[PDB]
């Protein structure tokens, strides 16, 4: 697979579309092992009308959603799949901590790792950094 | 406090606004203990443009966000507070399981419970039901 | 036909899409006679940015539009039709009364009835209830 | 009062905001009698994402809503009122006929007339024209 | 070609969609020479949430974008092309002056003219009028 | 002034709001001379629903708008002004070339310079880079 995977091509892999596509670009990929993706945070995003009116703060849950989407794409790429034939459900979130406020101008770097794969259910470790510092970390479960 | 607390009044309690206000109404409240809230799921919501284009599925993370908002309002109401004083951060998610697809037409009923309050950090149990069945359950941490 | 008809399948019947699809689910249907549909009202809907800024109130005209859509789907289902082969125009509204404020958290229940079918023009009676109380009633004309 | 009343000033008269402000400009006004207003129809309006995906057609109910807003502003201007003191409810619609498809590029001209004012309830005749042809006509009731 | 070209058909010619389709209707056309198009400005457009919060002012750059789209369609129509085969890039803007505030209620009339076509790069003169007065004028370059 | 200036504070300087605030952060500033600002490009931005449906491409005109906003803020900061105080109009664009496609994932770096200030009219040179490469360059005029 050709890196980086641009947003236009992430869309060929997963069905998510605006305003629920929370990855901009896949930058690293080791089959069945790891993936790096980014999401640029901009004040021109729909969530910032309401979160919060004069104080833009990237919602943690959207960072979580990006983490899950990264995990899902890692899985999909690993079996050479596409959006038309395969779906991985978001099954659970495990040890999610929100450590840093993320704001417009920040580039989120997501690093995810496949830990265990018992019976179509994948357990992943996922972290989201801004400028090297951890902003959110969590364990993410996906189910085929 | 006068029940039900309508959306217009939820907004006097928390700063969240469209499209990140994910409670429609508070229906039950026991100070320092429990709260029930609802969120109506409709096809006329912004997330359903992209999640997913022909197949509307309420994103789990938005159900999580609602659960967190319910926990936070339970806390706020318990110290008779408002949106303009100080704030409860979303600190973590613990044991979140996504058990049922939620779809337009479903009314989400959120029941949350304050478990422990060890030094500014509140640990809550939260469940989200549709028609009596559990759709999502999770432990939610908020920090003052 | 299999009830309830979910939003995803309402979209196979009528061309309306976000933000102008104002039915969430079809719950009852008697061919050439009656139909029940619901629409969940949530603060997370686009109209509530502007109607009104701090006071969410479901616009009557959108309740009217839902009524018309329910009438139209009753008609379509009655001739086993689809969205791709022909269209029922909204021809007129006759004795529309707005009796109750509808607000986030309310579930609108729409009950519509085919009265007469003189000359490709269908005259319907339509009512919209919240919790058993009438909120809006009207006569709706559709033309094939 | 100074004519034309621009959108910026229509907003000082009525509480409606995006996406539910359906008048662009007030062009004529006779106290307690008549008003003319316009609404420009553009493909760059939020309703045209869904109404309909490849076939932009101005929803009749929004034309109705504009008619009602024109009536309401006629009333407000007639008692020299503002958005912060007075509210006129939309009470009913009477003899509404949808005669012409309205499309992007059309400028809607609204001409409304106060017929009767029995006990705080105002009955108005309203027509909406494009290029001189009637597109929608209706009787509009507002209540103080 | 059949005039006027309505928005529904402009979309068969160029790929631009909501909220970046800034032409409502093509009204005049001389192959390889000139084109007239209109864009209705309405308070019900997404840019007016932010530009500016209580003071709606049509952004100059969107007028520029419309001018470019008009130039592009003039080119496309001139080689009988469509959106699925041929595309013209926006290459530059030359002598753009913003002379008049444009506001809701204004109808923008765009008149564009092909000046030179040296080697796939088309240089156009473009003006945008409201009620005959120039609001914006510019030279627009497109590249095949 | 304290650098970086975050989006929340850019808003105290200029009246632009969603979806027409096209700067995320001010990173450099020399009074009456230069300014650097960034804008993160994400697939989660409103323009990418329509520009273009399956092929996200940052519109050149929005890059232009950002360049102008950067120029304007340079000016505002230089006379210690604010948004409630006064306003710099966008007066013209001079020698604008679009050299590179900008896509989700790209961070735009804007570097602007005050050239001349002949009587309330400021002439600026402006460039927008992604990863060191020029994407757009232009001369920007603002008028007080």
């Amino acid at each position: 697979v050709q890196l980086p995977i641009e947003a236009k091509d992430i869309q060929k892999l997963i069905p998510h579309r605006y305003p629920f596509l929370q990855l901009d670009r896949i930058t690293a990929f080791e089959p069945m092992k790891t993936l790096t993706a980014i999401k640029n945070v901009s004040i021109n995003e729909p969530q910032f009308q309401g979160h919060f009116p004069d104080l833009p703060v990237m919602p943690g849950v959207l960072i979580i959603e990006a983490m899950a989407q990264a995990c899902g794409t890692l899985a999909i790429l690993s079996e050479g799949g596409r959006k038309e034939n395969e779906f991985f459900f978001f099954a659970g979130i495990d040890e999610a901590r929100f450590k840093r406020q993320v704001i417009p101008g920040d580039q989120l770097v997501f690093e995810v790792e496949l830990l265990t794969s018992r019976r179509g259910i994948g357990k992943f470790n996922a972290v989201a950094k801004v400028d090297g510092q951890v902003a959110v970390e969590a364990i993410i479960m996906c189910a085929k």
